[PDB]
């Protein structure tokens, strides 16, 4: 019928929290990651894809991306599976535990925070 991992892939409370002063299409983990003086490589200027977890606000670069930080985040060990992204891009949901593009409609949760995240990076 659809996905059931929505709760388990969003979380609406956590959500509102990270999208307040978030970065939008900019996965955070990108710049969040210190190791390396760029962060965004300006010889190349690069856009890739920019998936953000409905989970925890999380944004992530996609397939798009060398380091695809969005699956390392998927891949990251942790109780939760935050396994719920949306593409910045498409607009599309991505659910890696159903490994399929994910759908929704108004009264279903998952559409109703892309609605909402919508309305945020917009
Ligand atoms: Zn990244
Ligand atoms: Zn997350
Ligand atoms: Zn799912």
């Amino acid at each position: 019928p659809v996905c059931r991992h929505i709760r388990k892939g969003l979380e609406q409370g956590n959500l509102k929290k990270a999208l307040v002063n978030v970065e939008w299409n900019i996965c955070q983990d990108c710049k969040t990651d210190n190791k390396v003086k760029d962060k965004a490589e300006e010889e190349t200027e690069e856009k890739p894809s920019v998936w953000l977890c409905l989970k925890c606000g999380h944004q992530g670069c996609g397939r798009n991306s060398q380091e695809q930080h969005a699956l390392k985040h998927y891949l990251t060990p942790r109780s939760e599976p935050h396994c719920l992204v949306l593409s910045l891009d498409n607009w599309s949901v991505w659910c890696y535990v159903c490994d399929n593009e994910v759908q929704y409609c108004s009264s279903n949760q998952l559409g109703q925070v892309v609605d909402y995240v919508r309305k945020q990076a917009s």
